[PDB]
């Protein structure tokens, strides 16, 4: 069992770096093969450029990335430091996103990583895409701390519900490459925590990967419901629409259908 | 009147960069003052650190950036770029933000645009947010263009509603700041679309900006129906909430209330 860890953050001092520390720790007691990839500390370079490339380029006129960059992994012809990562990618079991919310999604850097990293063929494909991604025998995790408590972010907060603002990164990111996503480890308001309440968060979340891979993960709508092919606009097939226009709750949250969202859908397992 | 326009797409040879252009022109023609933030061509810097911080930490032992970064604002100790970033906003009366959909989200180097420029006391503060932020009498709009079709992101699309991928954006960042979000101009299926097709988005795009100041913006919940108290947790003043339990329909997508969703909340104008 193996498993990687990916950290944004630019301090040491952080409560992000001493979340991360204490995944590793858990971990490794586990008898887990655990990696890392501080991406502050990598300097890793999160814009997305032609360099990407360092093969002969297919049109170095009209520049279109997505299709230098599947290119080029056919052929080993992306950047180093992409595949160094990619490597780790495949190796892990599981992997873990340790952040802090930044405006409402992951800092630039973590982006810039997804978008450098996932190239097409390697980490999605249109002909196994979601329920059929590369990425099917591994699960996903969020561990993010909010400078926000859980009250504004509840379906009667100010920012609103915390599950909607999840949904754009566990679904169209993670699990769009296969990802199982398991339960968020949300973290309100960390700058307002008292001192010896901190040190009990870490103990929560290092006995939670003690068993964390034999959890119950969230639920995403399966592609089994849905055509599947370009002509049918990939929407979901009448036999189902039919069923769950007699239903009071949708699938999910971006698969809400006009209805009722199922409470704590992007958060709390099923 | 002036406009901001803040592109981010690394090829000259894109469409955004023509979808970039064609909006500027146009709104030279209508006497807009023009300003444009290339961030590829200006070699933006996207990642957030105390190099920001010019001047001397408050506490470089352990240092945070959000209430680090406040402190340099009030003194006048701001990175130039950030600065000469922070002035380009505030003397803009439209702000439009074209870029390609990037993984159900904007580009690093937008979002890291977002995390070095926004800065506390300066685009938003807990007394000041939302409906009474500092941006309050500025605009805002994105302009973006998806590799997937209008059908996937539809509500029974595979990937989803758009209202969904659009709602961190628009209210979490934009509106938090006080701006008003309007329409999104959303070009769905680009590379598909024939070359006769793509001088038409233009135009259409380049109309739109016409009369583009007189539009509605999108619906969000007031920050009246709100106790902006720590006492109240920022929750739904009661008197509120007992209004809307009768019925059967959210304020918006964040707001939902585990109920339904306005149809197209977040791409077409209220009523
Ligand atoms: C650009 C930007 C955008 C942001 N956007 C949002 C947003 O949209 N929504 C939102 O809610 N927040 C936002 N934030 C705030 C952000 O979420 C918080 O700053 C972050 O969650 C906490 O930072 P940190 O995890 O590095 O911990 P820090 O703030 O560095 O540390 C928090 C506390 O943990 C303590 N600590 C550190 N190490 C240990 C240890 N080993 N044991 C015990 N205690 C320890 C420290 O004493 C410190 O007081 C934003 C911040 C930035 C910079
Ligand atoms: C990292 C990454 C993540 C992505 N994530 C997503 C996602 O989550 N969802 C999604 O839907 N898509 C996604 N995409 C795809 C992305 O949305 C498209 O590649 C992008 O929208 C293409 O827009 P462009 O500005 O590059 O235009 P281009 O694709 O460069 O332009 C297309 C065509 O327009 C023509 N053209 C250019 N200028 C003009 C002009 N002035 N007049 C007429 N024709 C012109 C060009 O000749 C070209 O053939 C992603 C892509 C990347 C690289
Ligand atoms: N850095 C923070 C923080 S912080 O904890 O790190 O200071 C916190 C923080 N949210 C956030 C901000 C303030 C407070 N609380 C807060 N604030 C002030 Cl200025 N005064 C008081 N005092 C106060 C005043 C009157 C009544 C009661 C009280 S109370 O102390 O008992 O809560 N409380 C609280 S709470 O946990 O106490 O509810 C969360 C944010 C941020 C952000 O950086 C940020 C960035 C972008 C968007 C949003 C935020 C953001 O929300
Ligand atoms: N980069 C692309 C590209 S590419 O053009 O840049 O190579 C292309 C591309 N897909 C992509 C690009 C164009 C179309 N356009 C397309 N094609 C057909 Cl065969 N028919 C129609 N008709 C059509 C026209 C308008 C509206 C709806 C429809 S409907 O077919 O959905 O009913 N449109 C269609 S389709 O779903 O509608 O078939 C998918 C994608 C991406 C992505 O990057 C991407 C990233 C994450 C998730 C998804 C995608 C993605 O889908």
């Amino acid at each position: 069992r193996r498993a990687l860890i990916v950290l944004a953050h630019s301090e040491r001092t952080s409560f992000n770096y001493a979340m991360k520390e204490a995944a590793a720790a858990a971990l490794k007691k586990k008898g887990w093969e655990v990696v890392e990839s501080d991406l502050y500390a990598m300097n890793f370079n999160p814009i997305i450029s032609r360099k990407d490339i360092t093969g002969k380029l297919k049109d170095p006129a009209n520049f279109q990335y997505p299709a230098e960059s599947v290119l080029a992994y056919k052929e080993g012809h992306l950047s180093p430091d992409i595949v160094a990562e990619q490597k780790k990618l495949e190796a892990a079991d599981l992997v873990i996103f340790q952040f802090p919310l930044q405006w409402f999604g992951v800092p630039a850097i973590l982006k810039g990583w997804f978008e450098r990293v996932f190239i097409g063929e390697f980490a999605y494909t249109y002909a196994a895409m979601y329920d059929k991604g590369p990425f099917r025998s591994k699960k996903a995790v969020l561990s993010i701390t909010t400078g926000g408590s859980g009250s504004m972010y509840s379906l009667q907060g100010i920012h609103g519900d915390m599950n909607v603002i999840l949904w754009p990164i566990q679904s169209g990111i993670l699990h769009f490459c296969g990802f199982q996503v398991l339960e968020s480890q949300l973290t309100y308001s960390i700058g307002h925590t008292p001192a010896d309440a901190r040190i009990q968060i870490l103990e929560g979340w290092k006995k939670r990967l003690e068993n964390i891979w034999d959890e119950t993960p969230l639920y995403f709508a399966p592609s089994s419901l849905f055509d599947l092919n370009f002509q049918a606009g990939f929407l979901m097939k009448k036999e189902v629409q039919d069923e769950e226009k007699n239903k009071k709750f949708g699938l999910s949250v971006g698969h809400h259908l006009g209805k009722s969202i199922p409470t704590d859908n992007q958060i709390k397992a099923r």
